[PDB]
């Protein structure tokens, strides 16, 4: 059983918000992952695995 994961890197920083209220969920890559974020943070991608195929996580 791992117990690792990945998380954004020394540089950006995570959005301290969250709001569950809405009908849609985006996803942006960091460094190698892409995490959960509420906001259009300048468009990036609008699926999960978009978000994963076109980066290296």
């Amino acid at each position: 059983g791992d117990k690792e994961e990945c998380t954004v890197p020394i540089g950006w920083s995570e959005p301290v918000k969250g709001l569950c209220k809405a009908r849609f969920t985006r996803y942006y890559c960091m460094g190698n992952c892409c995490k959960v974020y509420e906001g259009c943070y300048t468009g990036g991608y609008s699926r999960m695995g978009e978000c994963a195929r076109n980066c290296p996580g």
